[PDB]
């Protein structure tokens, strides 16, 4: 029961239609409040990853340890909460990396991650490299008996077009993935298309704020019958814009000036301490 | 020049009648955003750094290498840049820890650091026990010939009231601290009161947004004549604030809603973006 | 069935009447050795990660990060191997880094640890103080459904003597404490006598090699009715004699001179080589 | 003076005509018995750092934060003791990434360090790219105004012959690198005329215990003109023999039997006992 993330989401898309809706999480903070919130489901970002552990741009400079250590972080905060699905990147490395991560982020509690096809060092590897990935990856979760969720993406729309990434993701099904992630369309038509043509294998729909794909509510992608919907830079980008504006107030007027409810108290609340309060209050000293 | 904030730090304490304003920051992006702005100086609060690099209330959870990783990592974004003023809690464990800390914090280019009386497991210890920390972490800074600003915080206002945080911070001053810290006070006048006791030694004010002590702004703290003035959760609350906001919008509305100039690139330009690219350009591939 | 050792020790423990011999390691080297050779259960030694890992003395400079990561690294080498029991000294704080801890060790696949009654920063605290720390233990193992083998250890035979010890041992059996673990024996006959006054609740045996207690044997202790005997030091101790005498030669004769059959590929295969190219074969590319 | 090993290597490499010889050394146990010795400056290994702290093959599972940690570690052990060179293979990733790790090991106090022409993912890369990889690493440690000792290693000789070796050599000492590294030897031969077509450009040659370059002594490498040697595998190789011995006699015949002089207190005097005592003896408490 406790740090089964995989078998849950396992269950949500085996055994349910519904859209499973994940926001984009990037460290305590933000995992906390999404879990606050109720949401059934988690994504942790790997640009967010980078941007707040490292301070660094999207630019594979995050690698295995600081992407498998925030997903450890953010999966057991409750070792009886909602599913984490993580970037996997392209896997770190040649295929004795991607099964190194994929067997990190199950023995971490992770419930499922994408792996990508663009090169390691928009363009992708050849179809024959993009599945030893996919193949080194599945025979990981396989070995280790778990219901891990692989989401196999593919980056080849804009250099090679949609039938290639059809293509790419019919045979990465074909290897074991579980589900599809064909990554930045240009139309919803497209995107209606994408699930038809690999149905009924489940896509999933990664929904960039303020990126350069159209925008798809939730109505909108369940009807196209998407089965899962990720939502990138869903937290990291009003974090951003209310610590600028604060900031400047702090500047230009000398005080912070935050809602005064937001107490360090309900912050500490947000984070966990009731939790904490009942193991050191049950510990009797 | 590089990785001098210690130095810098010291500078502006000992050459220059200035208040030095540093913002709380707690990971790469809070960071990033203050130095966008043109902040001289960053504090790295504890409670941010444990609830976003592990998902925990302010409990004394955050050890060492926790500490110690965040603000290695917080205070080499720019080689160049601000110093960086970082919690150092009561040191994580004994003088040999104490110096532990202190030496790793230089190492890691932090310039100076928050050194309490508080146990470690409002409570505060002996007079001795605290000056133990406090003489452990001089010698450190004296044996590596670093200008590491040692601020001594005291935490004995509640329990022990206002004299005693005067006769320990003397004290402290007396082992080699070079700034003092009385946190938590409960009123304007004491504020002011504790710098006259204390002058001409050079005193912090910890701001605490929406905490127990009262609302001073830069101004009035200037006047009071610290030197340095601290924001603890001036950008944790306010990321929690907005990041609540938009959760609550897409589970509601299905839609994230951030304003559109919060772009993918904007964020990664506030995180280094164009340090990046000038390294991959000038390597020619 | 991977990721067991609790599991699998608590069998050993339960339904046998074996005494279980784990010698102590500290690193990917030594525990890939002992797991070459056919070992049953493994111990990871605090002494031994400080020395390793961090180069220092074992002085509490070793926290919770640095255990955890040492312990998780160690026990899952084989995700199908022998089991490892830890050293998790004092709980690194209060009761909530005790359950910290526990949780973090259970979630890394360690099959059990140590938790003793030493001062965290030989002296020993008070019984309900130790009580705190076990009962902490022990509620977050029952709260995660584990099978994880919760070892009591008690340093209190030096200032207290052996009936403080057995006292403090059987009111760490009611809190639920698996193992006892009666440090620094001064004798045989008082090993021998701890073990029935305990009996049938097991007792393990801590061999230091060349420390301060009397030379048992594995046969001996067997015969004593110890059910667990690790072995502290048994891989530092002649990897520093080694690598002393090695580098004396380096350093007078100018040249190395070690056994030719030590190979890199011989210390590429004893550290997974073989799972690596399965791997990599298996991928494809 | 304190963490200044890069103006100590150099110093040593322009200022004097000795052979500084490197044992390779991959842990602190093993860096601290180095220093016991008296060497004058150490090499971490990269294979030694993977079997030690993950337990793996030396096949590119080692990532930045791995190497930068034991690096971190080991440089520092004496804020005032001898120079590390440490292995940084490819850079981990481009140039980003080959700046973004000279730049770590520069505020890690590293001396130097050897960079690659292999694949990331015995095959290497082009010369341009190669020569990208070096440029990236100039340029940084010229930013950072250090005395950053660069080596250029080329892995080429098997595969290009040596003709290629000499002219990436000569490439990468245009581009800035500080000294060359020329890879696997076949005979005592080839290295002296390596060293003869590089004059006075220094060179470092690479022992590989147990490996499969022929044998050369300290006074060879010296007389054949070589500035630097370093010692793959020294302490590695050993420790593992002496650690397998050990562990055979435990399961065997059920006692350690270690010399009894390689006491606990040897082994903490080995590893900072003394630095510790006075850290807690001047502190006075
Ligand atoms: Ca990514
Ligand atoms: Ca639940
Ligand atoms: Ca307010
Ligand atoms: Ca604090
Ligand atoms: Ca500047
Ligand atoms: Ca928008
Ligand atoms: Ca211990
Ligand atoms: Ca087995
Ligand atoms: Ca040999
Ligand atoms: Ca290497
Ligand atoms: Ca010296
Ligand atoms: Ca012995």
């Amino acid at each position: 029961e406790p740090f089964s993330g995989a078998k849950k989401l396992r269950h949500l898309l085996e055994n349910t239609d519904e859209l499973i809706v994940c926001p984009g999480v990037y460290d305590g903070l933000s995992a906390r409040t999404a879990m606050e919130l109720g949401f059934k489901s988690l994504y942790m970002t790997g640009a967010g990853t980078t941007a707040s552990r490292l301070g660094q741009p999207d630019l594979a400079i995050a690698q295995l340890h600081d992407m498998r250590d925030n997903a450890d972080m953010i999966a057991n905060l409750d070792p009886f909460g909602p599913p984490l699905i993580a970037d996997m990147d392209t896997g770190y490395g040649g295929p004795i990396m991607v099964a190194r991560t994929v067997e990190h982020y199950i023995r971490s509690g992770v419930a499922g991650a994408h792996l990508e096809d663009q090169i390691l060092t928009k363009k992708v590897v050849s179809r024959d490299e993009y599945l030893v990935r996919i193949r080194a990856a599945v025979a990981t979760k396989r070995r280790l008996r778990s219901d891990f969720v692989l989401i196999a993406r593919t980056d080849a729309l804009q250099s090679l077009g949609y039938e290639e990434c059809i293509e790419r993701l019919r045979a990465a099904r074909d290897e074991g993935a579980d589900v599809g992630l064909l990554e930045g369309f240009r139309s919803k038509e497209q995107a209606a298309a994408a699930v038809a043509a690999l149905a009924p294998w489940p896509l999933l729909l990664n929904s960039v704020e303020n990126g350069h794909s159209p925008l798809i509510t939730v109505e909108e992608a369940k009807a196209m019958g998407f089965r899962i919907m990720i939502f990138s830079f869903a937290t990291l980008a009003p974090a951003y814009a209310a610590i600028r504006e604060t900031l400047v107030r702090l500047r230009d007027h000398g005080v912070v000036g935050t809602p005064d409810g937001i107490t360090p108290v309900r912050l500490f609340e947000v984070c966990g301490l009731q939790d904490a309060m009942e193991v050191d209050n049950g510990a009797g000293g």
